[PDB]
C-alpha cells in the first residue's frame, strides 16, 4: 500500500515476480530501476547568454534493497548516473561545490520504518533520507532526510514530521544549495473523506533558517544566503479524485487556498569593482497568500479536459506580498487525470507560485494501462509587474513594468509495458514550447523549448 518504498515514484511501474505484480509472490528484496534519458533544451537563456542549450543522453541506474521483519523495515536506493553533458534524469533533482558532473554515483534514499504504532498497515513511522510526497506537489515532493509520521485510513489522513538537508550525498556536489543551509522544516496535515470520492483537508508547513547572512563589507558569493526566514504556510484543500487517473465520476476538481505569514531578513548588496558586497540587510513581515483551483472533465473511459487557475501573490508594502512555495516542492502532479505526472507550471517554464498568475488548459487521452497523452496550454502573468517572480526554467531578465510573462505548449505521450495489466516499463516523451512575452523584452529567442525522452525499466 502507501508504505511501500516506490508508492510516490511518478512511474507507478511494477517488476515482475513481485508482491505487487502477484500477490503470492513474496516482497521482493531488492531491484534495479534502469533509466534512460535524451534532453534537448534550447535556450534556457533565451540566447542572452553563452551556454544555456543541451542536446545530450545519459544513463541513471538505481538499484534498491528492503529488509523488512515484524514491524520494521528498511530501505536504500543508491544512484549511478553517466551522461554526455548535466542533463536532468531526475525531475526531482538539486537545482543548480554547486556544479555537477556528467557523471556522478548517489545515495538517493536509506530509512528505517516501524510500523508498530499502530495496528493499521497504513500507519508507520519513517527515519532517514525518503521520498516525502502529497498529491499536488505543491508542499512536498523531494527525497530528503526526515522522521515522517504518516496515518492513512478510510476516513481519515494525518501526516508529521521534520525535515532538514545536511548533504546533496551526491560525488559531485559537495556543497548545500544557500536556501537549503541551516534550513528546519516542521509539517503536518489532516484530512477526511466526508463523502465518497471528496475529501477536505488542512495543510501546514514551518520552515526556519538558523543560518546567518554576510556582514556588510563582506564579500557575497553564489554559496551564500539571500534571505534568513522563519516562514509558516496554512492551507485549506478540497479534492474530488483530483489526481486520480481511475476516476468513476463524470468530473474531477482541486481548490486549495495558502496563507504564507512569518518574517524574512534580507541581505542587500552593492557591485564594487565587480565584485558583490553586503550592505546590511532589512527585516520584514510576509503576509501573503495562494490559490490553485482546477476542474476536469472526464468525457469518457479514454478522453478528458480540464482548465486550471493558480496565483500566487506579489509585491506588496515593503514586499510582504510575495508569496513563495516551501522549496520542497516539484509542482508535478497528475492534474491532467493520466498515469503521467505533468509540471503544473509548464514542463519548459517550470514556474514556482510566486508573484505569478496561470490558466492552464488541458486535454488528455489514455487506454487502459498502455498509453497516456496530455495536451497542456498555460498563460503566464506577474501579478506585480515591478517584482521578480520565483525560479523558473527560464534564466533571463525581467522588464519592469511589464506582466506578460508568456505562453507555453506541452506534450507528454507514455507507453506503458511489460494489453499489460501491470507495466514494468515505459517510453515516455515530454516536452515544453515557451513563447516569452513583453516582460522578456528586446533581444530574446522568440521561443524556447525543453523536451526529453525517457525510457525507465523497473527489474
Ligand atoms: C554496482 C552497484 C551497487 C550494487 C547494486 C546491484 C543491484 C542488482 C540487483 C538486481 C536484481 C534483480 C534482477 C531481476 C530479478
Ligand atoms: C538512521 C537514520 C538513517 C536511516 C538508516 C537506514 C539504513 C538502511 C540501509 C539498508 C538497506 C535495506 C536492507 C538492509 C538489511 C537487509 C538484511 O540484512 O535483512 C536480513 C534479511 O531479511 C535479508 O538480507
Ligand atoms: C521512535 C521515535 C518516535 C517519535 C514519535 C513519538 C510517537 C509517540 C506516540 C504516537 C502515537 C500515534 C498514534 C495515534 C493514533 C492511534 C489511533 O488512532 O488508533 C490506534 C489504534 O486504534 C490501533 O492500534
Ligand atoms: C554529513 C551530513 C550528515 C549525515 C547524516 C545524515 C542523517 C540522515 C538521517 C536523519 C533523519 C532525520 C533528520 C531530521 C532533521
Ligand atoms: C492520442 C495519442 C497521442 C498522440 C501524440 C502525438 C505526438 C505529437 C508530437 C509532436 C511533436 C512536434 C510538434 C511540432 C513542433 C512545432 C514547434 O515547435 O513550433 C514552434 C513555432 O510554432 C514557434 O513559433
Ligand atoms: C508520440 C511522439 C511524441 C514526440 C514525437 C516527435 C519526435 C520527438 C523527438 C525527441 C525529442 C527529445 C530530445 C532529446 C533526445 C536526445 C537527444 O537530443 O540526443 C542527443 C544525442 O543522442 C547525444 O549527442
Ligand atoms: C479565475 C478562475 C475561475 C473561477 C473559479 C471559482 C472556483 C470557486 C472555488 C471553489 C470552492 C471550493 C468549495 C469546497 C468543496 C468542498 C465543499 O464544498 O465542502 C466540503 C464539505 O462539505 C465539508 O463537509
Ligand atoms: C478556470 C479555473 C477554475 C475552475 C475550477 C473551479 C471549481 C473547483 C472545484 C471546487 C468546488 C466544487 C464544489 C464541490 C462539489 C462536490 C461535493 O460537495 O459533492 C457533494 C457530495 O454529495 C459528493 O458525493
Ligand atoms: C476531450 C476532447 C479533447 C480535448 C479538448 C480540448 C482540450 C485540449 C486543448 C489544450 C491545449 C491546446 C492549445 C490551446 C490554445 C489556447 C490559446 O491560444 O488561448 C487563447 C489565447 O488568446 C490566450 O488566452
Ligand atoms: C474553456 C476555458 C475556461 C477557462 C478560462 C480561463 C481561466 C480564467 C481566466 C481569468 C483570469 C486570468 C487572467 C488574468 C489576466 C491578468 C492580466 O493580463 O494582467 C496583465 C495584463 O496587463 C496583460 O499583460
Ligand atoms: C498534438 C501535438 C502538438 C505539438 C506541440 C507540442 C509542444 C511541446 C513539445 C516541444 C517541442 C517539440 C517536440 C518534438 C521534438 C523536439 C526536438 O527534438 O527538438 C529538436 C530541437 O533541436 C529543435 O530545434
Ligand atoms: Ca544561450
Ligand atoms: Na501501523
Amino acid at each position: 500500500g502507501s508504505s511501500h518504498h516506490h508508492h510516490h515514484h511518478s512511474s507507478g511501474l511494477v517488476p515482475r515476480g513481485s508482491h505487487m505484480a502477484n500477490s503470492g509472490e513474496a516482497p521482493k528484496n531488492f531491484g534495479l530501476d534502469v533509466k534512460i534519458t535524451g534532453e534537448s533544451e534550447n535556450d534556457r537563456d533565451l540566447g542572452t547568454a553563452p551556454g544555456g542549450t543541451l542536446n545530450d543522453i545519459g544513463i541513471d541506474l538505481r538499484p534498491w534493497a528492503f529488509g523488512q521483519w515484524g514491524d520494521w523495515s528498511a530501505y536504500f536506493m543508491g544512484q549511478a548516473v553517466a551522461a554526455t553533458d548535466t542533463i536532468e534524469t531526475d525531475t526531482l533533482q538539486s537545482d543548480t561545490g554547486r556544479e555537477p558532473d556528467k557523471s556522478y554515483l548517489a545515495a538517493r534514499e536509506f530509512w528505517v520504518d516501524y510500523a508498530g504504532l499502530t495496528a493499521y498497515p497504513g500507519e508507520h513511522l519513517r527515519f532517514g533520507r525518503q521520498r516525502l510526497r502529497e498529491d499536488s506537489g505543491q508542499w512536498q515532493d523531494t527525497n530528503i532526510e526526515a522522521l515522517n509520521w504518516s496515518f492513512e485510513t478510510t476516513l481519515l489522513n494525518a501526516h508529521a514530521g521534520v525535515a532538514q538537508r545536511f548533504s546533496e550525498y551526491r560525488t559531485d556536489l559537495d556543497e548545500l544549495a544557500p536556501e537549503d543551509k541551516d534550513r528546519t522544516h516542521v509539517f503536518g496535515d489532516i484530512s477526511t473523506q466526508w463523502a465518497p470520492h471528496h475529501r477536505i483537508g488542512v495543510r501546514i508547513h514551518h520552515a526556519d533558517d538558523s543560518g546567518h547572512l554576510r556582514r556588510p563589507g563582506e564579500e557575497v558569493d553564489n554559496l551564500d544566503k539571500t534571505y534568513t526566514g522563519q516562514l509558516t504556510w496554512l492551507g485549506i484543500e478540497a479534492t474530488g479524485d483530483a489526481y486520480n487517473y481511475r476516476s468513476s465520476m463524470p468530473l474531477n476538481y482541486w481548490a486549495s487556498a495558502t496563507w504564507l505569514t512569518g518574517d524574512r531578513d534580507n541581505l542587500t548588496t552593492t557591485t564594487v569593482d565587480d565584485r558583490r558586497i553586503a550592505t546590511g540587510k532589512q527585516s520584514g513581515d510576509v503576509n501573503a497568500f495562494g490559490v490553485d483551483l482546477g476542474l476536469r472533465w472526464n468525457i469518457d473511459e479514454q478522453w478528458k479536459a480540464g482548465v486550471g487557475y493558480a496565483r500566487g501573490s506579489g509585491g506588496g508594502k515593503d514586499g510582504e506580498e510575495q508569496f513563495q512555495q516551501t522549496g520542497l516542492e516539484s509542482n508535478r502532479s497528475n492534474f491532467t487525470g493520466t498515469r503521467s505526472r505533468v509540471h503544473r507550471f509548464g514542463e519548459a517554464f517550470r514556474g514556482e507560485l510566486s508573484n505569478l498568475q496561470a490558466a492552464t488548459l488541458f486535454g488528455s487521452w489514455q487506454l487502459r494501462e498502455d498509453y497516456d497523452a496530455s495536451l497542456v496550454y498555460h498563460k503566464f502573468w506577474r501579478v506585480d509587474d515591478d517584482s521578480d517572480i520565483g525560479t523558473s526554467g527560464i534564466n533571463a531578465a525581467l522588464q519592469p513594468g511589464e506582466k506578460d510573462i508568456g505562453q507555453e505548449l506541452d506534450l507528454v505521450v507514455t507507453k506503458y509495458f511489460k494489453y499489460v495489466d501491470e507495466p514494468s516499463a515505459l517510453i515516455r516523451f515530454r516536452g515544453g514550447l515557451f513563447k516569452p512575452g513583453d516582460a522578456y523584452g528586446p533581444g530574446t529567442d522568440s521561443t524556447m523549448h525543453r523536451a526529453f525522452v525517457d525510457f525507465i525499466w523497473r527489474f
